[PDB]
């Protein structure tokens, strides 16, 4: 049926994010990336819009060695083409909102890989940039790990792809919008693959 | 069918806590009920065992009114029989940690509703009280809100239940015990389905 049906309103939004350390409060969001998702007529679901950026450290933002090392961002590379966490959140949230009025959903629910993670950073961004009426649920997310857990009995995300049959290249595991690609096919992978077995909707399985 | 190949070793646990705030580092813990999952010879899940506990508010904690007066928990009655969290969690990790062990697993993750909100609580119990060895994973979990979503176009708890055709008692809802049991046979009526549909085990589909 209808996007909107699915997920009881939710918009689904499949978000990553890169970072310069693990906490959402003190540490620079680096890299964010961003996939809407539409239903076809036959309720099959697919990546919609996309959406990426390379951003900037907030000012008194923290950088751990370890994180930029791991990750291999140099924040001081005049060559990023890096935007501010405005321009980023408020380029999404304009796209983001447009999908929920178009769909007739109520409102977004971030889609991600062990997805509080990206949404602790994300809500944190979109505070510091005094963002208005943000989209996304405060605290609800789709949480991809635990998804993968479910239909593929994995929780990392590349051996998810990979058993799920997709691809995955290592050598772009540290791009936000890489994992957020791989992740949102993943995702429409598990509930499209939920539907065919007759898992949805509900009344598939007894009328056979 | 073993459950040590259903989430590549991983040994779900499900967990629901009641509090005195949103706040894990400030607020108090005040209940939590752990209950241990286990699959038969033909892989199907089941819950295993059950605990259940009512916490005293670590000393320095902070007790958010608006909390209590939604959960009803009043921390100052003495016939509440509450425990230590030391008590508590370590009660627990000792189960899970058998429980780990006897199913060839090698770590434990949190099965919650929301479930980010209940680990983070866990876990900020865990350092307070300086037990050693957490048997659960830091930062992975199974949302069983994102599950029921997937499996039931419902995130809600009580609607997820009733979706899946499980029967709910607003009444008890505030309860750590019932909640956490409620979640369990959610979460193990998601599991066996996908299985029972053929979604699981992977190559049942081609069969
Ligand atoms: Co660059
Ligand atoms: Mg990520
Ligand atoms: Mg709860």
């Amino acid at each position: 049926t209808g996007l909107c049906d699915r997920f009881r309103g939710f918009y689904p939004v499949v978000i990553d994010v890169e970072t310069a350390g693990f906490n959402a409060k003190t540490d620079a969001l680096l890299e964010i990336a961003a996939i809407t998702l539409k239903m076809d007529e036959q309720g099959w679901l697919m990546p919609d819009t996309t959406l990426h950026f390379h951003v900037e450290p907030f000012v008194g933002a923290n950088l751990q060695p370890e994180a930029l090392a791991f990750n291999g961002i140099d924040p001081n590379d005049p060559d990023r083409g890096a935007v501010s966490e405005y321009e980023a959140l408020h380029e999404i949230f304009k796209v983001v909102r447009k999908g929920i009025k178009a769909s007739g959903c109520n409102r977004a629910i971030m889609v991600a890989h062990n997805a509080n993670f990206d949404h602790s950073f994300m809500m944190a961004a979109a505070e510091r940039a005094s963002l208005k009426r943000n989209p996304f649920h405060p605290f609800a997310t789709f949480d991809t790990a635990a998804l993968a857990g479910l239909a593929l009995g994995q929780t990392v995300l590349s051996k998810a792809c990979q058993t799920a049959g997709m691809d995955f290249d290592s050598t772009q595991a540290h791009s936000a919008l890489y994992d957020t690609e791989r992740t949102a096919v993943l995702f429409c992978e598990i509930v499209n693959r939920w539907k065919r077995l007759g898992g949805w909707p509900l009344s598939a399985a007894e009328e056979v």
